[PDB]
């Protein structure tokens, strides 16, 4: 039986799985465009971003919730024209709710950053961050087998900064999205042996050389959709409601 | 006409430069600026209710005094989603003239000033804002006129006996805040604006400073009306108000 | 009827209304004094320490000033014109001058408490946070409420009538100025009806969009009713002479 | 020639005042430089690699086109402690010319300028930095000199279609940041520059701005290649590159 | 008799307020009516309470300090401040201060001391007119006599080098022996005489080769406002006197 | 003994959690911290001649009671160059124990403490500087012992008469700030300390609050060299001092 849900049940619901309060301080989560969620929900869409082709292609197949993983704004505006204009046009014309979970969704139990931890099997895994981003502990087997599960289940062709060799059994770190930053390299160069994130820049890469820090970035978008489609998948599972993916 | 052109007249006449710092002037909503406009409505506000006015009259165009937002946000929820909805389904721009048309030659506080008939009037702070000069004649004609022109009871703080011919300060607008009535105290002997509040009363008395409240709405609209006439005098164009 | 030190005076204001109730950064406590061991025969009270209240202190005999408002919010370090005059005729007259502000809006039977058992609020809770406001259910209709206000606060107060209003609705209250645009938004999912002063343009036109009906009773009266209260608590405590200066 | 002569023919090509706010251009670690110099090396970033190479290759004056240091420190351990150790014992001098050789005439910014032969180029930001001109010729014919003389294999984020003769904007290193791609989008059909993120990717396809990523290292390296052939000519010393 | 309002504008003639640095509480400190007729005025570089005091015990009028009577704003009126105003409220005593105008004005504070040192084609030390700095025409030991005889009997002198003679000397009244200060003049001095040295100030010119000496801040001071109180006393037809000095 | 035992003794005295906010305590420069100690120089500044004497005298492990930096830097030129020059190319370890070494028990305050024998001693502030209690003696005998142990000729500034068994503050350091006098006004009649000035004179003397400055050097060296000897006592070490 597929059927309708009103938009307050499915944002109690993802709410249960990644709760509110699990977010970083100033992280736009919650409702992005909406008003009324009694509204009747027939299908629901899940986005790693609010981009303006997902919106377009959210009307287009008539997306009634869409769910994405990035906010629509970090920085907060007071006019609105071009691609913002754009984009509130479609969803507010069509009353499509647009919502979002980031770093809740980032942090919470089998969550983006707990996708990857299970992936590579790590043993005994702890936050990488106070904040509960991350996770960090032991690989048990070879750099190449990591490089392996890698290339087969995240990504082909990642960049791999190889500061230095890398012995069996050694500790992984796994940030999904953008973890790569001068900062972030420091801090995880004294946690682990491998860090595996996205979005390497190349003032951070330098700095890995130095550290010894192994970096490999397998992109920002393939190491957090890896999660987002067990997102959906859970969703789909239970939740009697036509759900698709949009840009992915 | 299209709206480019429909704001490239008002920013031949109120420049966006003349705008204090930091004032959200210019376009609020809006994308393409070469749309045909053939219904302009002029609002004081951008309230929910001049906004599903502007969508119920068929106005393309709606020009306002006070921007949409002061403070910027990243949500869209209740009041603004409802506003911001109404414009985005019906391709309403709105666009407004803040301290832009506050300052501006012939702007709100030069119509004020030329109500009064200011002899020899100059502006009432370094940035533009607000005019100061000699009104010619008693006080008690300076209230008839405040009482037939702009709002018909007046508060006012009588903090001392007014001579003729003094000096008389105005501001349309939001004029009375406690650092402005300091200051205007030092340049005049009347201050005619709006929005006056307790403390700002007890510092005029303190001060000697006869303050007039004719409203922050009612001071505007004198002369966002004055605007409207102008803009009907020089654009072939259905122009209605909305809020006035 | 005796003479009091200022030190007496302060202890049992301070019992009545803790400095510490007082939000952050707010100036309460010794305004202008020195020696707290002076003798007091006569207790002024005022609203506002305005200059035309401190000059009528100086006139009537008054020894211990107490104000409401702060004399100054904020810090200055020249003392001309109005502050001159008023210093001047505090010190030359070694008038003491000590102030209450939100430590008396937020404590127990204080300007807010005043309010809320006026309008005889059922299950009444601070409006704000910090404990400044009441909000509660008023067990009456509308027009109850406004004859309510009529009779004991501002016979002519602003309505903003944003909406219709039915019996046993919600209602907040808030002494002095408790109607600027944030407090609009946020008191707008508190309640249905706000009691409060100093009503401006931006805030009407919000309370508009919002629904929430407001009611402008003038930041003096609002704040007076209380400060009524107290001066009458102080009365039947203290063997004192009091008089109220701008009330 | 003494450290001084080195420093002030640099500075004479890339005056420090063409540096933005707060850019730590200059002296990085170093005393006196009435010191002679026998040996120059040049480098992009002044790398723990690149220190040691210096070291073991003999350079007395390293410059590089990064600073040292962007955050200040008060404490020396770990990494930073073992560059300042290696360039302190041997007295090696490390100087850098960062966004004032980005700015300058003939720097890093105008070298990709002149690669593309741009049609009456213009600096892209108010402060100097980064270039815009027409590309006369097709997109193709872009593509082919940034592989032949930039990076063999650039990222491009096709963000539409682009024309003949199209504006064509590069800033040599980072210039990919989300407000950089907002506003180049206005400016330029195709922007050219390096660092490319997941975010600012999607911002410029839904600006339709199409980004060349051929690197931070390469984009910064092609003109830095043409300063040390520069100094080449004109300073008798010898010269040597050291991360590149 | 002259008001209040005329010894302002004269001394505002003499060191114009636009010459303050920036956010120096330079003025009028305590006061309302300037057109007071003025008997008697006093001159002081700190209006401290025993100065406040004194003024009121001699009579006068008009007290002028080189030093603001507050740095730092406040909204309360107990103890000290209360008690230095209640003197000059009750007797109507105006309290006006020239600061950082009169270190930097034309025959100022600072320029007293640059034309003590006879010093060579002098300029401004610091960018925003504070201080003066130039050649000293002679032996380090000739600098230091005149020191000794003109300013304060023994300056401490941290000695961080030898000075050979025809050395730059830099000047600046009061403190000026501030780290970032020490740091500063080191670039362009041999010998730095000011006033208020501290330890690490000390530590720091003794790294830098710096010759520091310090005549105190009072003393630095006091020379200048001498030179200032005769020049009033010369032009002015009213009863001048010192206060805490 | 290892480096890191010698840090981990000095930290067990002196905890590094009592150091007030921001306080640059610890390791100011050194890499290898498991590093056998051949000699430690203890001193009250990092100075230039300090650090050039610990060369001098084979120095490995420097103390110093004042960090080496306290505002961070970026560019390391003049003094700094020649101070880390030293202690890099000789692997010297510099540590400090700031004002953690103040309010730690039998640390520099602890140590004045005892010297006056105060009487039922509390610290001075809230955050643990300084010590404050009953001088059971006249004015004159806590002059006699301040000339003898402290400092000849201490500035007094003697703001007012001081009868027999007063209280009494000491603040190794500089303690005489104007915010310090003002509140040490309200609890002490005797303020010793160190590093006086101009407006604090002034205050101390309107406050009548008695102010002795026996110097910033010596009311710190007092301690310093009381730690010292407990260093020597319990280390199996070479332990000398550098400028005192
Ligand atoms: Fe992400
Ligand atoms: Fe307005
Ligand atoms: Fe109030
Ligand atoms: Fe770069
Ligand atoms: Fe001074
Ligand atoms: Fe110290």
């Amino acid at each position: 039986e597929v059927v309708n849900m009103k938009a307050k049940e499915i944002i109690e619901f993802i709410e249960t799985f990644a709760p509110k309060d699990l977010a970083i301080e100033g992280d736009n989560i919650g409702l992005q465009v909406g008003d009324n969620l009694d509204k009747e929900i027939k299908k629901l869409g899940i986005a790693l971003d609010p981009s303006l082709s997902v919106i377009k292609k959210a009307e287009k197949e008539g997306v009634d919730f869409l769910f994405t993983h990035h906010p629509l704004l970090k920085d907060p505006i007071r006019n609105f024209t071009g691609v913002i204009y754009k984009k509130l046009k479609i969803l507010m014309e069509n009353d499509i709710i647009l919502y979002s979970a980031h770093t809740n969704l980032d942090i919470c139990k089998n969550g983006l950053n707990d996708a990857l931890a299970e992936l590579y099997n790590l043993e005994n895994p702890k936050p990488l961050y106070d904040n509960g981003l991350g996770r960090v502990g032991i690989f048990k087997g070879s750099f190449e087998e990591f490089l392996e599960i890698t290339k087969k289940y995240i990504h082909k062709n990642p960049i791999v900064v190889k500061s230095k060799e890398v012995d069996d059994n050694f500790k992984l770190a796994v940030l999904s999205g953008y973890g790569l930053s001068q900062s972030s390299i420091k801090y995880v160069a004294e946690k682990a042996d491998v860090y595996l994130s996205g979005d390497l820049t190349h003032h951070s890469k330098i700095l890995a050389e130095e550290l010894g820090l192994v970096v490999v970035d397998a992109t920002h978008y393939s190491t957090e959709v890896f999660g987002l489609k067990k997102f959906k998948e859970f969703l789909s599972s239970n939740l009697d409601l036509e759900i698709i993916s949009l840009d992915f």
